[PDB]
DNA sequence: CAATCGGCTTTGACCTTTGGTCAATCGGCAGAT
DNA sequence: ATCTGCCGATTC
DNA sequence: GAAAGCCGATTG
């Protein structure tokens, strides 16, 4: 029985989702959030926001691991930036926690969820709401991602291959 | 008196520099945080945000006025730097100073009409030699960008 | 409010009736003061 | 220790 | 040659 937590980060939408797991890939979902923060907002809130959402989430629901996805390309480097800061605010957040945090890629999630090296992504989210027994499949699709690699962390933590960041 | 605090943002080496303004100003604290690859990656981060929080209570500064390139031959560059930002932008939400944000154009253009410029922050502040490392005269020529557009309304928070 | 949508994907300086080129980023590592 | 240097830039 | 996320503006 262990506790992931798994982040898809962005800044627009950050999604965040807590996860329980022994035999094969059978887990309950804890908690399912999506954080918003609009254009609007002094950027220093907006990855502000980010780092109080995920500390709450991380010290209430006490996990073992948090896991972020890592895209291996960003068409524009405005993008990646971005991204990137609010990798930063969960890092800083972790680091608070003492929780320590692993990393995955579009790839090893699919090689682990639908056991397929190109799994559609209706063929992933189905194999989520298998291993986590849920009525209809998790919306929004920020969401479906962050609860995919906190599942795709407990897979190969299960077989000793984790990716420290 | 204005105080403003100047971040030259990066992973490895992090320029952060203090400065008070009185049409010139004078220097009030310096130092390049610096973080290593062999460390956990939360790790890096953290000391980042605790070290910037530290200065913002001391000095307790009007303004953390940042750089920000917008060329990176690759992303995984942006990416980092934009993990060293944000620990930044959580630090100053926590603080409560408002970040600025300047381009390399409107620094070299708002103190020079290359070098030119990193030798004017040693006048415009008053130095024996010019600082280093080159990070630290980076931190400092944006806290003063900042201070110079502050006086022209034309500050550009972020 | 909350969600869905489509367009955009570095910027600037220079010279070269005319749109061509070119250069800047910084993080990891290795080797020396 | 603290700096200076060169090399390389997305993955299937 | 594919891959994704931000923003601004539009609806119900
Ligand atoms: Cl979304
Ligand atoms: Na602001």
């Amino acid at each position: 029985h262990m506790v992931v937590a798994g982040i898809d980060p962005g800044i627009t939408h950050l999604g965040l989702g807590v996860v329980a797991v022994k035999g094969a890939l059978k887990a309950r979902l804890l908690h399912g959030e999506v954080v918003k923060t609009s254009p609007q907002e002094p950027a220093k809130e907006r990855v502000g926001r980010i780092h109080a959402r995920v500390l709450e989430v991380l010290h209430r629901f006490r996990p073992e691991a948090v896991a972020v996805e890592e895209q291996f390309f960003y068409r524009q480097n405005e993008l990646a930036y971005k991204v990137g800061w609010a990798l930063g605010a969960v890092l800083v957040a972790a680091f608070e926690a003492g929780v320590p945090v692993y990393a995955y890629g579009p790839m090893q999630v699919k090689q682990a969820l639908a056991g397929h090296g190109h799994a559609a992504k209706e063929e992933v989210a189905l194999m989520v709401r298998g291993i986590l027994g849920l009525k209809e499949a998790p919306r929004p699709s920020h969401l479906a991602d962050a609860l995919a690699i906190a599942l795709t962390h407990a897979f190969y933590a299960r077989m000793g291959t984790a990716k420290p960041l």
